[PDB]
């Protein structure tokens, strides 16, 4: 049948055109966690309410965050349920799969929907799931969760990424273009969905860094319909996936460590990570955008994953942009903190409704290509190389 | 201005022209072979589990009808010695189990890979991109970037590190794969499926019989490809080519395989009749993939099927009234190898492409020109490759 000419197949079988986001929806979980009065609320809750300095030095941390709340499934209700959860390192990794395993699909699902309104397509039109977290592990994974919660067809194609980290919200775009612009008619439902309960843990006044995720880590989950070909006056991209890089930093080694225990996850940082990640990304730069004649930074749109304000501050240093670059980025970090994998996702929504609402001739602030970084263990780097939309 | 003269050009030189292919496989497992005629003496004992002697013969039984009779383990008795709380059958393990497999999965993995790197014959800087599936343990980074490291390949590969899938991942890095190599010129792909069962072992209980049964099946293991279009001739050799996939629930199988991951490490709850669910839907599959094709006897196909045990390859085999030597590599490979997930059908491939040439067959699929390739895991979910063979 289609043995007789299968290169004709083949050609049939393909996707025409580029990788289009058609659609970005995100959620959180109800609880919203004023960062101004985090360290008293978080040292109460740990029953650590009379460890005078080392609270003052959370608040240290706290202010210097650039975060102004945070949205976290774990309430006081639940710690309360959990105490083995509020300690410092206690067994805990039970009662944090027991929870993460439910929510981290459930938000998931929320974000999901709300892509799939906006997309306004029938949820049996999509043909690929892709389910990216950090906390938890199950099987099956989230991504059969999600497809049994949203009723999407039994024959979906799942691509279930578990624990990556911070890097991965720029890989689930790195493997969407490849589906769906391999695959005819392909349309991929990406979700991104991170919970801190499996981080969450009481301090330490002889390990602090431990300490800095309690300050950065919130809650949420974005979801994209990322598909090529669009159909003309029914869909709408907004963005085009253009090229994509993944690379390990040089003497990186060890700079950011996770290991899933008994404990539940814990993180480590050895290296200068803001530093590591400044003194390189000019590289990823010219060798993303070389090929594209563009080697002025500050004619990019730009969405970097946000894992803490100074890296932010020393890119933006390093490669001089000026400073409405990261405006987009930095609001994110502010009224959700660092996400994780759903961060620079949260980010393209920001961006394009903010392009919107000032009037901007693009999604992009009114700009044509743009670029989009994750950073998280490896030292990994991810670049997405972005063209915006007319508005 | 550059590309951006011509970003249609630019997809159309950005994409592979031709079918993935895979150029090379290799594989490794652990250097202790455990013989499962004398398994269950083994096991009951290293358990400390002698004194329940009407569970062993319940055990032996298991193991009398695996259709295993060799398995490779990174456990040893010394080094179980060493961990008790894993010999138990329920102990606070997985901070001992994950120091284990942390280590182990990317070193099994690397053996494997430099295997299939040699086969290949090209420079290592030649590969693109990575894909890392296992279900034994998980790490950030992970083992996806050991292996980067172990193997000195380029700091820029791409890599899609995929945890705790399960049975039928073998299938999905190659529906992944057939993906990232036709969409990518000149992109060669590192395919590593590694799994050690130092995660799931355990030690037996009278009232848990389902949970002994994962101890009479599965092995240690580490298979890896190289996968990419557009060959080049005379230098690179393809076995097969990958051209059609799916991935699809079961209907009914709500819970039938059920992993958790849990302080005392990986645990299964198993329900339904997966023997049963599998066989009675595995045409429906077999339609869908092939009708496009116009093959209609399912005896004219090459086979590769996960073989989770061999109630399952004999109720396919029965259902489909297919020929008994349609199974023979994936028979041949439970029974050196025992169930090793999401490896086992890349080692099959193996079997397959190397039975045939040892035959004298006219193809690397035993004469045929079509093959199917199936994964069977949590979900219940069915991977289904479409394969071609290459003449010899």
């Amino acid at each position: 049948g289609m043995m007789k000419d299968l290169e004709a197949f083949r050609k049939a079988q393909r996707a025409d055109g580029p990788a289009t986001i058609l659609a970005i929806g995100t959620a959180t979980p109800p609880n919203a966690v004023d960062q101004s009065s985090y360290p008293d609320y978080y040292f109460k809750i740990t029953n650590s309410e009379h460890m005078t300095e080392l609270k003052e030095k959370f608040r240290r941390m706290c202010d210097k965050s650039a975060i102004k709340k945070r949205y976290m499934y774990l309430t006081e209700e639940i710690l309360k349920e959990n105490p083995k959860v509020c300690e410092y390192m206690a067994p805990s990794l039970d009662a944090r799969q027991d929870m993460v395993v439910v929510e981290v699909p459930r938000l998931g699902k929320e974000a999901a929907a709300k892509a799939i309104k906006e997309w306004g397509q029938p949820k049996s039109k999509i043909t690929h799931v892709i389910f990216c977290t950090t906390s938890g592990v199950d099987m099956p994974g989230a991504d059969y969760q999600l497809t049994k919660l949203l009723g999407l067809r039994p024959s979906v194609k799942r691509v279930m990424m578990y624990q990556q980290g911070c890097f991965a919200g720029g890989t689930v775009l790195r493997v969407a273009k490849d589906l769906a612009e391999n695959n005819r008619g392909a349309r991929v439902l990406v979700v991104c969905s991170e919970i801190t309960a499996v981080t969450f843990r009481g301090p330490s006044d002889t390990h602090l860094d431990s300490m800095v995720g309690q300050a950065l880590f919130g809650d949420g989950a974005a979801a994209l319909i990322v598909g090529a070909d669009p159909v003309p006056e029914v869909e709408k991209p907004c963005f085009e996936l253009m090229w994509t890089a993944q690379t390990i930093l040089p003497d990186s080694d060890g700079a950011i460590d996770g290991h899933l225990r008994e404990v539940g996850l814990t993180f480590h940082l050895l290296k200068d990570v803001p530093g590591l990640i400044s003194k390189n990304i000019e590289k990823s730069l010219v060798e993303a955008f070389q090929q594209f004649g563009i080697s002025d930074w500050n004619q990019l749109f730009w969405i970097a994953h946000p894992g803490g304000p100074a890296i932010l501050d020393q890119v933006e240093a390093k490669l001089n942009l000026d400073p409405k670059k990261l405006s987009a980025t930095r609001q994110v970090l502010s009224d959700y903190g660092n996400m994780s994998s759903a961060c620079v996702h949260f980010i393209l929504d920001e961006m394009r409704k903010s392009s919107k609402e000032k009037g901007c001739s693009t999604t992009g602030e009114g700009l044509d290509v743009g670029v989009l970084f994750g950073f998280g263990p490896g030292l990994t780097v991810e670049t997405v190389v972005l063209k915006s939309v007319p508005l």
